[PDB]
């Protein structure tokens, strides 16, 4: 899908497997809410 690349380009040096634990999905850090906005790409 289109969205998968934009997701990758955010976590490029931050890593999505770290963000899964370190982002509780408050949504103040709107940038890092991409694991819950696109529901972890699935």
């Amino acid at each position: 899908s289109f969205i998968e690349d934009l997701l990758f380009n955010k976590v490029t040096l931050a890593d999505a497997g770290f963000i899964k634990q370190y982002g509780d999905c408050l949504g103040d850090v709107a940038a890092r809410d991409l694991i819950c906005a696109q529901k972890f790409n699935g």
